[PDB]
């Protein structure tokens, strides 16, 4: 069920590992708030499966190879017919990250009152089409909202709700399309190749743009290349590039599946709007040939992009995902299903039932974690979710979750021991765990930098 | 008179050393436009002094020690306390380079109509001011302007302009003095430190925020050091955190003075503002333990900016730049004067004085000495200015200059004496010079990818 | 039981992970000797121990500051202050690898007829004492011999041939007793500090010099740790200090226990000994000021040597290598006992009892291990003991052994599994493994290119 | 006549920049022995231009690539077939550097009382000669032992002086001719194509083997390309493939012409010495498939062999050390002529005629360019001869030098003229240089520890 690794580990990074009590103090000392605890200060940092993702060899030697003139770099004609040859688009602008092709694509494809649909969203990427006058629609399955059940691509587009838009609004006052692979919001579910498919069918008969965000796209590949039949005979790399055919462009962070700590870019295969995209990379990123991107790191997101392309390398990557995931939901832990490809979201709301939303039970159960193993999971629930500016109340989400996220090739199945031997242990003992209450509160971004007391 | 360079060689960047007719060709190829020729054809690249920095071998093990955590990164602690130490401001917000932080600062700083006040301006930050409302103002002194005229301090702001502008239009409607440190558009011209601070003293009587462009920061406080009285037993580091205490905070690329090849940060002094700074990095940059770099980059700027205090270092750097200055001037070939920090500019519209401006004697020259030396230069000129899009007309700009830009730590006074004996064999049959047509030009950022051809 | 590693990976070593028909026909073309095939065709390699560790962020780090000065260098300082701190020496002669410490010991400390006595021997050792004259004499006690006996500290010397040697040929002709730490030939066992302490008491009352060959001293100080009385409050420092607190010297390589890719050195006391050794080095090695080795690794060995003092990191690197022979046992599976710090010997004269030791078990077992893993182990029987020159019969060793020999920081108990399994799934029908028979046997060294085909 | 460097800096390497005041104590702690002065505290090192060489972008992305496998590596593979191309031997056994090499072959090739003749000497080279029995005969025409003889291919071998060894000994008794390129001792003096041939000739006649001392084959190629007609349309490769097409074999070091900080190779054509070698190099270097070498090593010497073929690299290195070399003659001062490959050599006896050799004037001018300028130089005179053992007496040599050492892509002109313009300014004082005492010397190895005091 649970394949090796397919690489050896070439180099390691140190850790402290302080004990229980000093792990205490250091919670403690960060208010009990997972998101001020010191990097120095962790075993295993499972806050994010952005950016710190562990690079090859390969990589390394192309980091060595640097090319930093401002145009004409070696490093940007490599990412440039790399990304054509996988994604199969006519042109690229490289970006720092995701969210720059964001704010780029948002000011170049929106008109202001326009719609822009998608399945479920993303923080940044929702902002950037807001801002610009999009009102968002949200067109996922009504399956996908509903945390515990166990189907298969969860991420799907409703096509009703597609084609009822369209009927309701008029496909000229629809700006956009923005299909994301895989869904963050949901967990990590995939979307298949038959729904990217009618989704492509459908808006191009009523001649509407489809652009996809497509952080985790590898991701997905392997998910219909396990699950969606007609595919066990396809490679990944043919599945990604038949995944972008179905769009007119896309935007991509590097720091997820692209393997590398920092790199983004967008995609797309209309000429005008290239050439308007770099007028405008000029102001925000830098010039059309680095996009605010050393070349070394231009040339470390091409290798990087190739390399997710072994199945192999996803294989394992999303199997230990589900491992953790798999030994978790096997002690009767509550999580969200089915687990997707980066992360397992544990429902703190039914691990801490003695306890109300209103005494954080995500916020508490990730300072639990942290306490007893020396892993860092972040607060996805009712404080991220922020207080209404109007009333004065919390806004009260329907998910209250502690997210594990998982950087690729860093940790072994012994280090998903490690999380899921503490949280059953906790879970042992669920009533334990004490309720939290504010002893600083900031007006924004609160999840940041409050921090609590136990009731 | 020129020292030599004050550290050694650690690793080189080969080059293929392709003759004269060989370059001839790559230049036909490229349309006779420098920015379209491919790096791996250009034996010295001088085309920018942004980001090309050659690194030590410090910075280096820094970059093999990066902390690639979302949050509570050693290398974001460690930029943040140097920062701190060296330019005496409270709060600190990295970005991924300088006009990262200009988006930021001019979103937070500026109300709609109100009016920004520097000396002169640089592309991306005036971009960033008008566009959140901010009407443009220049204050620098007349003689800024007179791009022949030998004078010290060549970047002051003319006091009398700043205080006509506070009684003409009210301290309330002015949202910051941008004061900039080298000014790059008059060919990198120092301030001194009697102006920046009867600049602060001004401002903070009528309660007007300062904030700098503080990108040639280092170089700029070279120049104080050799030139201003008083400050002849002075550190650099010294005279730098004296230059910081007169403004409100600042924006910084590290890809300029930093010694990097990509980073930048937001420095302010106010609580309030630090506070709305963090929510708008998210939606643009990254969260603000990051700002949109690696934590390897966050290590790598905060050793660089450190670096860069050693006098012996910026004393090299600024007379390297001089030295090419000195050997073309004495040569009879004109150049912008006194020669700047980071660059020397030729003056194209003299050098080529048998040409009309329509036939792009910048665009030319910058060609020429490609074919002749293997040197890439930038065109600064009629090309660079645009085609008005009202009229038709070219936008005719009294600068027609090509840019010989100074990359920090990668070149020797050999390489410098290429440059220079190329060009003075050039101006020695100037008139042999030919004017250039278009036989391609986009509509939009015409000098990045037009063509041209010999008249 | 079995620890998580205690560390994260930082960069990873790509792999193919070819499949088994494309691993037959690599094994066919290196003859069906492990020691032919290419480093790229396989997955998990575990010919060696020696030189194939994964360095850490912070030995990487050093690498970029090698200070490559022929003498003064920085890191020359700092591996001397190193050793000097944590082993107790009083001099350090810096070598390219520990068989080159070995040259300058045995030249410098035999004179022609003496005997050297130790516990066991290992081949590079005791090859460079014979050539200088001396007489090996083995005084490890008698139950080492015995390889499927389980007790510990199976690597102690006995006292008692010691005495006796000392008074049957006097203690002016013994030139010095070689302790070993762990003892290789044993399979890796270890030495107790009470044993250390008897012999240097023994000796020391004749005027007998003692000098460990020091290779696996860490994994020998962590079995002393968790086995032998009095020691559960000491730290491993304390316990490699007083382990060298024992000895008038030693013989080192960094490419084991100091967690690098090459590099080794000589330790002494004596004041007179140090200036000969410095005379010789420089012969066979290089200055006394690099020994045979860049900058870079010295720096490397320094910052790796102190690494491996952590008690986590060296209980894990044990508990691993103790975890695949823990899983071999219990399926019945023959190996040397006690498992020791370094490597699982598999008993090839046991598990192929169908063949003669005349159709080389061991050479063919470890094909077989190749062919259904993709693991490499080494040959250490029949064909590693060579045949003999003057009769032309086979050396016929005791030990008809595989040695699956475990580099450190590399591999994951997910890389052990696959490991395991494999061997195991091959005992259940262990009579199906053919014999072999040479086609190419080369005069010398044949264990290196000697190619086989099957009976 | 002085080509710029034809590279850029891709990293520096730090230094401290002490002045004069600070250097005068650092030089008095060191007892006025340039062998005693740490790094740290050195602006230009040129003690050797062994090691210290300066490796480019493509070598460090080499180094991320090392395959540290104990056979089979891919970085074996690699320098294998590099040299196997570019200096066409059959056969390649690495060794840690050059002495390495030398140990093997003497062993394999010297029967004790035959001779070994070459064109001079080098001290590790000629040590392992004789201490394998052989009497060394220097067999290098006339000219070479005079100092100031400003001819062409200096090096040669004087063929009548090869005649007479062979008519006097016989050829039977003859071990080897050890032709070595450039020769070191002469001051880096080339040898011509045309006597390469003449000697093969020869020596073939007689069924004599003839091995090359190749460190500086490449500096050797350069000369022949520059000097010996008939060579001016023939590349640098072509020269080297057919210099050795003249041997039996060589012994390399990696350290001076091919780029590398560590490394060197043996070469034959000899099946059955092959062999032999490969069973002596287990014990004093490793096995044949990695020889005392990092896997990273050999792909680094591989990468550097090659980029050392470029014409515009080779021309750069010697016409460097030229200059050095013109400045110096051009203001009067005392040299070895004419200027070889690697280093320029002052005559301390003349330069400090106001001392007797008595009074050490190497050592002394040695100690006052380091005060003056920040530059280490190396003592090759009276101290480093040593003291005859028998007499009580100093050896006297011919020679009374100061060793200016250039390591490769280190350095500018810049610091050429550092050095120079010292120098200079040193000598037109030169009688002020004072004469130095022992205040406590070594039995053995005097020069390297060594301290004095001004008389
Ligand atoms: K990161
Ligand atoms: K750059
Ligand atoms: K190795
Ligand atoms: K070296």
């Amino acid at each position: 069920n649970y394949p090796a690794e397919p690489f050896r580990i070439k180099s390691v990074e140190t850790v402290s590992m302080i004990p229980r009590d000093e792990r205490l103090k250091k919670m403690q000392e960060a208010g009990y708030n997972t998101f001020l605890l010191n990097s120095k200060d962790i075993y295993i940092d499972l806050l994010t499966d952005s950016g710190t993702n562990a690079m090859s060899d390969k990589q390394w030697a192309g980091m060595m190879m640097g090319d930093e003139a401002y145009a004409g770099s070696e490093n940007f004609y490599h990412l440039e017919r790399t990304v054509q040859e996988l994604f199969g688009f006519k042109h690229i602008v490289p970006t720092h990250q995701g969210r720059g092709a964001e704010n780029l694509l948002s000011q170049l494809a929106i008109k202001p009152g326009q719609y822009v649909a998608g399945n479920m969203y993303f923080t940044t990427t929702r902002y950037h089409q807001e801002k610009n006058g999009a009102v968002f629609v949200d067109i996922v399955r009504d399956e996908a909202h509903d945390a515990g059940l166990n189907i298969a691509f969860k991420g799907d587009i409703d096509l009703k709700k597609l084609q009822k838009l369209i009927d309701e609004k008029g496909a000229e006052n629809i700006a956009y399309i923005c299909l994301a692979v895989t869904v963050n919001l949901a967990g990590g579910q995939p979307v298949s190749m038959a729904n990217m498919r009618a989704v492509r069918e459908l808006t191009e008969a009523h001649g509407i743009k489809v652009f996809y965000d497509a952080t985790r796209c590898v991701e997905n590949a392997y998910f219909i290349k396990e699950q969606e039949q007609g595919f066990e005979n396809k490679s990944i790399a043919e599945i990604v590039h038949e995944m972008f055919s179905y769009a007119d462009g896309c935007t991509m962070s590097g720091k997820k599946d692209c393997l590398v700590n920092i790199g983004g870019f967008l995609c797309m295969n209309d000429d005008e709007m290239f050439s308007s995209a770099k007028e405008l990379v000029v102001v925000y990123e830098g010039m059309p040939s680095y996009g605010g991107l050393a070349g070394r790191d231009m040339e470390a997101m091409a290798i990087g992009l190739r390399e997710a392309m072994q199945y192999e390398y996803i294989e394992h990557r999303v199997k230990q995902v589900r491992y953790l995931g798999d030994k978790l939901k096997a002690a009767g832990v509550p999580i969200v299903e089915p687990v997707g490809g980066h992360a397992v979201f544990l429902d703190a709301r039914r691990f801490c039932e003695h306890l109300t939303q209103d005494e954080f039970p995500a916020q508490s159960l990730a300072a639990s974690i942290y306490v007893e193993t020396g892993v860092r999971s972040m607060e996805r629930g009712i404080i991220s979710a922020g207080r209404n500016n109007v009333t004065g109340e919390h806004h009260r989400p329907k998910l209250e979750t502690v997210r594990l996220t998982i950087p690729r090739r860093v940790y072994t199945y012994a280090h998903m021991d490690v999380v899921a031997d503490g949280i059953i242990k906790l879970y042992q003992h669920k009533e334990d765990i004490r309720g939290l209450k504010f002893i600083y509160e900031p007006k924004q971004l609160r999840f940041f930098t409050a921090r609590f007391d136990y009731i």
